[PDB]
């Protein structure tokens, strides 16, 4: 597309926020509100609509676990209520192949998920499918070559290195190799053949480093590390880089958003978003 979208996330409490930035200009938009505030929720797009996917509203009065689906058109600058899911989905991970919307892991309450659900846009449904092999909470899941994965988390007692792979025409899950650091809360995303991992608390600390899985050969090489630490921190790619925005340093959330160029192994900062968040959901598309 054109735009990197950033909806949602957290400073103090759960945010409304609908942000769009344009890397050919360095330009913030401020688009429509979420109809509801949410934190760690996923953002992906299908048919150039915009898509935000569970959350939870942590807000004065309460905190909500969310298993709702919203859709943004940006022709309209609207978001519209789409079907909800099965269930509640906290620090939920996302991922789309053939044009379908997989629902990942997350929380509801103290309920850690292995579930995995489907979404139809064609049909405004969600389907379950076959289950994680393993609960997990703040887990990246990235799509590559029409096979989904899912890539660490935390699964109720322990943050994981581990990582599965989905194949859809066998509707089953399968281990990968595992990562060579514990993350939890990681941006997740592909470029060219491998899968990326940046970032996460690994039960300590929060993490710089990153690595990257090539499906070819089925091991992770650590490349150079992000400028900042960060957990919770929004992952997209747009033409050809990785794009990491916000999250918490341990100290901070973070305005700062980063840029991974692999050609040259190197991160910039590339920009700053109006105002440090964590737990965005991120997506790319079309201007508005
Ligand atoms: O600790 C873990 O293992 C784990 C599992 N999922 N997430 C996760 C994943 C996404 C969002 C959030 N929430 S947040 O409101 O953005 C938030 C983050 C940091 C501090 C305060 C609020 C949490 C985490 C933490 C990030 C590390």
């Amino acid at each position: 597309g054109r735009l990197i979208y950033t909806a949602g996330g957290y400073f103090r409490q759960s945010l409304s926020y609908l942000e769009a930035y344009n890397p050919s200009n360095g330009s913030w938009l401020r688009l429509a509100d979420l109809q509801v505030p949410r934190s760690g929720l996923a953002g992906c797009v299908v048919g150039g609509l915009l898509y935000a996917v569970g959350g939870r509203n942590n807000s004065p009065d309460g905190n909500t676990d969310s298993s709702a689906l919203d859709c943004y058109n940006p022709m309209t600058n609207q978001w519209s209520p789409c079907a909800s899911m099965s269930v509640p989905r906290n620090r939920i991970g996302v991922g789309v192949i053939d044009g379908h919307i997989y629902a990942v892991g997350g929380s509801h309450g103290c309920i850690h998920h292995s579930s995995v659900e489907r979404y139809e846009p064609e049909r405004d449904e969600w389907h379950l499918v076959a289950p994680m092999l393993t609960r997990r909470i703040g887990v990246g899941v990235a799509v590559l070559n029409r096979l989904l994965y899912a890539v660490g988390g935390f699964d109720g007692t322990n943050r994981l290195n581990s990582a599965e792979c989905y194949y859809p025409e066998r509707n089953e899950w399968r281990m990968i190799t595992p990562m060579n650091t514990i993350r939890s809360g990681a941006g997740v995303c592909v470029l060219h053949n491998c899968i990326y991992a940046a970032g996460g608390y690994d039960g300590q600390d929060q993490l710089n480093s990153v690595e990257r899985y090539d499906v070819e050969t089925e091991t992770w090489t650590f490349v150079a590390p992000m400028r900042h630490h960060r957990s919770a921190l929004g992952i997209t790619v747009h033409q050809g880089k990785i794009y990491v925005l916000g999250g918490y340093d341990g100290h901070t959330f973070l305005d700062s958003v980063e840029c991974y160029d692999p050609d040259s192994d190197t991160w910039s900062e590339v920009t700053r978003m109006t105002s440090g968040r964590s737990g965005v959901g991120v997506a790319v598309t079309m201007e508005p």
